[PDB]
């Protein structure tokens, strides 16, 4: 009764602990409730809705950029040991070297890079902390303002762990170094910040005043402008290169190997351009973590400095989450050539049982089928056409097959599909080219029809739709597997997690269930 709140305590002890330790002097900072995540989407009865949203009681920002330290705060009248776990697991969440736990009269801190757990007499400064970082991870003085280089504002919390990772391991001298990121987290943003950060710092391979020369390579910078340059049809006078592996025949040797002091590739999973191009720092991104298909990606570039997984994202409200339902057929209740006969053959029975699915649960609910090859993509439109011919009459388009057959007319279809606020195509087949092909947030049915020979694709295909948009209703999503095994075959707890549903059913050479 005398006792005092958390809230009472961290007023009277806690805060102003902190402000006399100088987390309160420019450019340091305090952000109390440090809210950093948007809440998984969870469901209840019927009904859905985000719970979560990650906070932590104090972030200690040694910089408005640069996060250094957590804090958990407890009431007065408890023990200090108590929110020690809790702080050490959101300083590993946040990528942070320093976790206190403190009731206000006491204080106790896990260092990382010690290892020790103490009570202390008071809060460290900004400064003491900077200086055990810097000094754990060996960064030199003159690498102190490129570490500290402002990004580009007006990142969420992962974007940033990898940002400093990257521009740490530069600085350290490691030239070769790996980001997982799963797909459409931002790691354009990513990309972005690391560059703005090393080019605005004037950080250099040689070390002189020199602005750095940076290649982009894929298959968001308009403040670089100017320095920017696309390489068609070259030009050694820019500072900020993009390239696209069609436009880069070898023309590469026209730059010296010296000529970029830093490259930034899209997706890791070309070795030419990356082995002519040595000695340049290089920074590889890629989707996928180390599986069966993905090793000389992580033998080349080695072990990755941070992974964001789907698992991480989903559960931080960033990615939306699915339901599995498994389709398989009748006459089965090992081959592989076999596999993709019995697909092609079964096409009507798929496209009746995805056309009642769909007619029990929302008609334009925006999907992508994919097939087995662009043949199998044509007559799962046309199928699905017939099938729902009475919305084909009211909207030619309601299914479009998006393959490179289709050249021009293919790509419009695929543009209107993407947007947000139009109503059709509502299905596009496709084999191939929308594994990494299609951005389209309010996708809400991932079909499989097709044999899936690699992890990598796997999570490709997957990852068509975990983009979230609840802006227009997208919160999560489906994954129907008439392939009977895909789903089970490539299964990854670790990376994806678990679904929140997972179902079977047994379907008729005609496509309707039995029982």
């Amino acid at each position: 009764s005398m006792a005092l709140n958390e809230a009472d305590t961290c007023r009277v002890y806690v805060t102003p602990k902190l402000k006399e330790s100088g987390w309160e002097n420019n450019p340091s900072a305090i952000t109390e409730q440090y809210t950093f995540t948007d809440g998984r989407v969870q469901f209840k009865g019927s009904k859905v809705q985000r719970g979560e949203q990650k906070r932590a009681d104090y972030l200690l920002k040694y910089t408005r950029d640069f996060p250094i330290a957590v804090v958990e705060a407890k009431p007065e009248n408890s023990p200090v040991g108590q929110g020690m776990q809790q702080a050490k697991d959101y300083a590993e969440i946040l990528g942070l070297k320093f976790a206190y736990s403190t009731n206000g009269h006491e204080i106790l801190e896990f260092d990382y890079t010690t290892g020790e757990e103490q009570l202390l007499s008071r809060f460290p400064t900004p400064d003491e902390l900077f200086k055990r970082l810097c000094g754990d991870e060996g960064i030199k003085d003159e690498d102190l303002d490129t570490l500290l280089s402002p990004y580009h504002h007006v990142p969420r919390y992962y974007q940033q762990i990898a940002i400093n990772r990257a521009v740490q391991s530069v600085l350290q001298g490691k030239k070769r170094s790996l980001i997982t990121m799963a797909t459409g987290t931002g790691k354009t943003v990513v990309a972005f910040q690391i560059s703005w950060k090393l080019w605005s710092a004037r950080w250099n391979r040689t070390g002189d005043y020199r602005k750095p020369r940076i290649l982009f390579l894929a298959d968001t910078f308009t403040p670089f402008g100017d320095a920017r340059h696309k390489i068609e049809g070259v030009v050694k006078s820019r500072e900020i290169y993009f390239a696209i592996y069609q436009s880069i025949p070898g023309l590469y040797k026209e730059f010296p190997q010296d000529f970029f002091d830093l490259i930034i590739i899209d997706e890791c999973h070309w070795r030419e351009i990356l082995e002519y191009f040595e000695p340049a720092f290089q920074i590889g991104m890629t989707a996928t973590p180390l599986r069966e298909d993905n090793r000389d990606t992580y033998r080349y570039f080695g072990n990755p400095i941070y992974t964001y997984s789907l698992r991480q994202g989903i559960d931080d409200g960033f990615l939306a989450p699915y339901r599995v339902h498994r389709v398989i057929s009748e006459v089965d209740a090992t081959k592989d050539f076999e596999r993709v006969i019995a697909l092609k053959a079964r096409t009507d029975a798929f496209a009746k049982h995805l056309t009642d699915f769909m007619k029990r649960t929302d008609r334009f609910a925006k999907t992508i089928v994919f097939c087995v090859d662009q043949e199998h993509a044509d007559e799962m439109r046309r199928a699905l056409n017939n099938l729902n011919s009475d919305l084909s009459r009211k909207h030619p388009d309601y299914v479009a097959r998006v393959t490179s057959e289709e050249g021009k007319i293919g790509k419009g279809h695929l543009s209107r599909f993407q947007e947000l606020e139009t109503s059709t195509p509502v299905i596009l087949t496709t084999s191939q080219l929308l594994t990494t092909g299609v951005d389209a947030p309010t996708c809400k049915n991932v079909v499989l029809a097709r044999v899936v020979n690699s992890m990598s694709e796997f999570k490709q295909i997957v990852g068509r739709g975990t983009r979230l948009r609840e802006d227009y209703g997208k919160l999560w999503f489906n994954i129907i597997d008439y392939t009977g095994s895909a789903t089970q075959n490539f299964a990854d707890p670790d990376f994806d997690g678990y679904p929140e549903i997972e179902d079977e059913v047994v379907i008729d050479e005609d496509g309707e269930e039995v029982v």
